[PDB]
DNA sequence: CGGGCATGCCCG
DNA sequence: CGGGCATGCCCG
């Protein structure tokens, strides 16, 4: 019954965990301690995901933006008027970049955007796969998140709908990633 | 052949001129050593006409934006889209309320917006007449007028077409217009 | 209300 | 590139 998807970590049997790239006033930054992602607005965010146990035949992966403040989480997380008006649909915020079977979900019930791949698993010797998302508003952007945080779920998903895996991120998509990653985590060891 | 209207102060054989109600960190205030007015979005912001001679019956006022800087005097000054999207046709920065004959006009080989109403003599005992305009973005709005400054030039037109005066004041609408009006007039004094 | 943060962007 | 302005908005 409810219109806001669950944000909960959900792991799950296959092991499921999200992994970022280690990254100066840059185009993306994540930050551990505060499990976010610093990035600029429409370039390459890439997202690693790790398995311990192969996901069967059909796994999907999708991507989901939600507003993380609970006075803001009934409403959907669009493309502010602006960029919309510069296969994605102008109003969704997620893209992703570099896969030819990406699939734009508008919900018909809750009204909320996704953008679903294939899951594929990882290349001989490699731990982890990764995916190129892009990310086309900033947090600041008027008429859109206007400066509300948002969290991006990441689920895993086999053909038949069942959920397999269950992952989240706060993402803050602004000009000046790295300044505004090292002002978050002072404040956090100053006023946390 | 220019599509680029004029800004050129033209007083004219009536004595055309402007005036300003005399206004802290307020809906408007005026700048007489800069002749600009600073105002809040969608409020009102009260121009007074001035002439030493009545003109004639059928006299129109014009009111429309124009960017102020040379980089930017081709292009249409328009609402931004998230406004838009929020008489007066979306798209029209400038309105006039409390008037019964207002015309919203879109030049078909300028494509400029332009606001107009009747020009009316002042009451008796009255030196002038007051036009309540409403300027329905902020200075800074993103895909709007994205910090590039306006002028606003009104025009005093006769029923046949003639041009009568014109005037222009550079705007600046902005959420603390007593602040900025301010910290503009000590920049001019410091290093103007 | 005024002080001061915000955050895309300017300038060196 | 980094320092620092910008300017709608937050908080007291
Ligand atoms: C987004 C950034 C980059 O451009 C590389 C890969 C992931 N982060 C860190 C370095
Ligand atoms: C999971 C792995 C790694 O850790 C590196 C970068 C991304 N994939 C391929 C090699
Ligand atoms: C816009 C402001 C106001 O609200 C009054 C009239 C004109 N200015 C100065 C005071
Ligand atoms: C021109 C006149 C004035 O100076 C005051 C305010 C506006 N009109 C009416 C009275
Ligand atoms: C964040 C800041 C930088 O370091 C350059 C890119 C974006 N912004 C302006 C210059
Ligand atoms: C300009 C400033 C003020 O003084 C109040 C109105 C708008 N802004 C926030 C509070
Ligand atoms: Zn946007
Ligand atoms: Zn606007």
């Amino acid at each position: 019954s409810s219109s806001v998807p669950s944000q909960k970590t959900y792991q799950g049997s296959y092991g499921f965990r999200l992994g970022f790239l280690h990254s100066a006033k840059v185009t993306c930054t994540y930050s551990p301690a505060l499990n976010k992602m610093f990035c600029q607005l429409a370039k390459t965010c890439p997202v690693q995901l790790w398995v311990d146990s192969t996901p069967p035949p059909g796994t999907r992966v999708r991507a989901m933006a939600i507003y993380k403040q609970s006075q803001h989480m009934t409403e959907v997380v669009r493309r502010c008027p602006h960029h919309e008006r510069c296969l994605a649909p102008p109003q969704h915020l997620i893209r992703v970049e570099g896969n030819l079977r990406v699939e734009y979900l508008d919900d018909r019930n809750t009204f909320r955007h996704s953008v679903v791949v294939p899951y594929e698993p990882p290349e001989v010797g490699s731990d982890c796969t990764t995916i190129h998302y892009n990310y086309m508003c900033n947090s600041s952007c008027m008429g859109g998140m206007n400066r509300r945080p948002i969290l991006t779920i990441i689920t895993l998903e086999d053909s038949s709908g069942n959920l397999l895996g269950r992952n989240s991120f706060e993402v803050r998509v602004c000009a000046c990633p790295g300044r505004d990653r090292r002002t978050e985590e002072e404040n956090l060891r100053k006023k946390g």
